């Protein structure tokens, strides 16, 4: 015998419509509009009497700067036309920063993470006003 498994917050879950739910019966799990599943799609009760396994349904996130030049696997890109409708849980970006001291600009990642993605520390977005200062993403590279 297994249980019913739950389903999951911001998704939902299908199994086989009967009383008890027995041993090498599935489940399966899906997820609301902005957010993803996070684990296997289908899953098998095991010999033991338990799930094996129980995926969630980790959020998307909001690009969290209005313009900024980041690298996306390899690739220069403008995070506002690459992510227009988001950032899906595990997107990984890479905003620059400036060394001033040796005049250069290097990376930093972050990571869309169930609906927050941590901008790095060492980065400043400019208003296109503050036409004296430079982006990070036009200084020569360290």
């Amino acid at each position: 015998k297994c249980p019913f498994p739950s389903r999951p917050d911001n998704g939902f879950v299908n199994y086989p419509a009967k009383p008890t739910l027995y041993y090498k019966d599935k489940a399966t799990f899906g997820c609301h509009d902005g957010y993803s599943l996070d684990g296997p799609e289908e899953i098998e009760c095991t010999k033991l009497g338990n799930w094996s396994a129980m995926p969630s349904c980790k959020a998307s996130c909001k690009v969290p700067v209005k313009k900024a030049t980041v690298v996306y696997q390899g690739e220069r890109v403008k995070i506002q036309e690459k992510f227009k409708n988001g950032m899906l849980h595990g997107d990984k970006v890479s905003f620059f920063c400036k060394n001033k001291e040796k005049k250069c600009s290097y990376t930093e990642d972050a990571q869309c993470i169930d609906g927050t993605i941590e901008v790095p520390k060492c980065f400043k977005e400019h208003s296109s006003l503050a036409f004296w200062k430079t982006d990070a993403s036009d200084v020569k590279p360290c």
